[PDB]
């Protein structure tokens, strides 16, 4: 029993974790074989950002003028080349602790693990997820550009996120492992703002079967809803709507419960209008959209109680 | 910017989890130089009594697809000692310590000596952890990082009715008035760890969220008097010394935070959250406070 906010043991990414140094600016590296992954914006200086030709700041670096260090030992820059926003180190030295791994693009709604780093050394460990908008609600400080986002399922680390940098509004923005932004975010220092977020309505819904898995019932009603009703309501409470997909996705979870995916989005269309009314669901006072129907499956009872 | 519950790396601790297998009963171990070390409950119990039947090889042990062979056993507390033939070479730098109500610690959850997990969590006033285990998750460990050290502070033994979970230190002392066995067993009354909800709203004002900042203070005697009508723990001189670099850093006295605290209690939010929260979280010391608003590294 008990429903937590887990993140994936950090273990196998925190072997990968180096600093890059680029004359006076310093971030994270993500260190896979003999190649090591950092924003490009390291070769920027704060001037830079407003307006950065990145062929052109690249092509006056030679090798030597990266310092990459691994723990207290220097790795030997003997490449360099740029994809999209990342820039790509290749090193003298494989890293002997590479786990098995793959480069993942995930999209809005998906839930991963990030590890948050500075000067290459892993400070702590948070599961957050992909906003609608683009944008993660992370915790980073100047310094942590470069930290990851992973799942591990299985033996296998899926790396789908690398940090570049924080918006206006206190949230951030950052690529997948091949350089490609999320959102339409630019590594410039330029107007750029996260668009009006909305509820990851498939996630709040996985989170309300959780609910009844772990024993609790009290928002349950008696009503059922069309999908198209349900999503007329949901966007007047900017809920993402709902579509057809997130339905079978919910399937296992509706029949381990015996609960209807359309009547489930009734108890939702209720809550959006009632509140709580002093009650709170799984510890929780709000309504949680960062857990998907994978997730509440993973740590979740097979048994209903 | 950003405020999230956030978990120490759990790297050191994932190389020193092992199975744990005795007759038809299976658990976690941590496994720390020769020695693993699980609850006792793995063998009404006389525990000296199913303990002396037990020979070395009926204790399975297995580190990833390695069987480790088990070379003596003793009962330390609640906690069994199995002496193994490897030492383990991912041996970190480590201490047993026993934390406080009102601590927090990362757990890494863990079924088959093989971790799934990490969340952080706090030792409740009424010794419990609102934990998230299932069955196999026992011997799951509680710990901190400070510097390259990691300190064990909670070994996972059961769930109470209620769906929260208690354990023991790694010296196998329980936390609160629990006992390994089946029987009636319930969580007392809990309350909220009172320095824990300022250092939360000191980190909210760091933030930038300032709404519920007022003009007024208020004497440690009259804090109390109202926090103890609201279920909250008693403040004292130790805690509000604790919270002098957050009140330093935000220019905001404690007894000026406290009085922001008791017009929260007494109103309600009115509609709004503050980092992201309906509620009033406990679960941030004010060292995680500092740590996370400064990002300290391991
Ligand atoms: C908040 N941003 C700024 O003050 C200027 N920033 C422009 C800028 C523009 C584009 C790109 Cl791709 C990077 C960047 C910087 C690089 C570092 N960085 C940061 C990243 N994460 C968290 C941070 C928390 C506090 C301060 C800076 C943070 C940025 O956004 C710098
Ligand atoms: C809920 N407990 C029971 O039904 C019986 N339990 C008696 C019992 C008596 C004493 C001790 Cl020290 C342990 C135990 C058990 C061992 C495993 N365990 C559990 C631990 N964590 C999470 C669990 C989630 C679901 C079911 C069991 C869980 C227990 O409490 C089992
Ligand atoms: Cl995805």
């Amino acid at each position: 029993s008990g429903f937590r906010k887990m993140a994936f043991p950090s273990g196998k990414v925190e072997g990968c974790m180096v600093q890059v140094t680029c004359g006076t600016t310093t971030l994270n590296g993500l260190w896979l074989d003999d190649v090591v992954y950092c924003p490009r914006h390291v070769i920027c200086t704060s001037e830079d950002m407003l307006n950065p030709n990145y062929e052109d700041l690249l092509i006056r670096k030679s090798n030597h003028n990266f310092l990459v260090q691994a723990g207290n030992v220097q790795l030997r820059v003997i490449g360099h080349s740029m994809q999209n926003c990342v820039l790509k180190l290749k090193v003298d030295t494989a890293n002997p602790k590479t786990p098995k791994y793959k480069f993942v693009r995930i999209q809005p709604g998906q839930t991963f693990s990030v590890l948050a780093c500075y000067n290459g050394s892993p400070s702590g460990v948070y599961q957050c997820a992909m906003r609608p908008n683009f944008t993660i609600k992370g915790s980073f400080l100047n310094g942590s550009c470069g930290s990851v986002g992973f799942n591990i399922d299985y033996d296998c680390v899926s790396f789908c996120y690398m940090h570049h940098m924080e918006l206006p509004t206190g949230v951030h923005a950052g690529t997948d492992l091949e350089g490609n932004f999320y959102g339409p975010f630019v590594d410039r220092q330029t107007a750029q703002a996260a668009g009006t977020d909305t509820t990851i309505t498939v996630n709040v819904l996985a989170w309300l079967y959780a609910a009844v898995i772990n024993g609790d019932r009290w928002f349950l009603n008696r009503f059922t809803t069309t999908l198209n009703d349900f999503n007329l309501v949901a966007m007047k409470y900017n809920y993402e709507p709902l579509t057809q997909d997130h339905v079978d996705i919910l399937g296992p979870l509706s029949a381990q419960t015996g609960i209807a995916v359309l009547d489930m989005c009734a108890s939702l269309k209720e809550l959006l209008q009632n509140g709580m009314n002093g009650r709170t669901i799984l510890g929780s006072a709000l309504l949680e959209d960062e857990f998907t129907p994978f997730d509440v499956v993973r740590q979740c009872s097979g048994v209903t109680f």
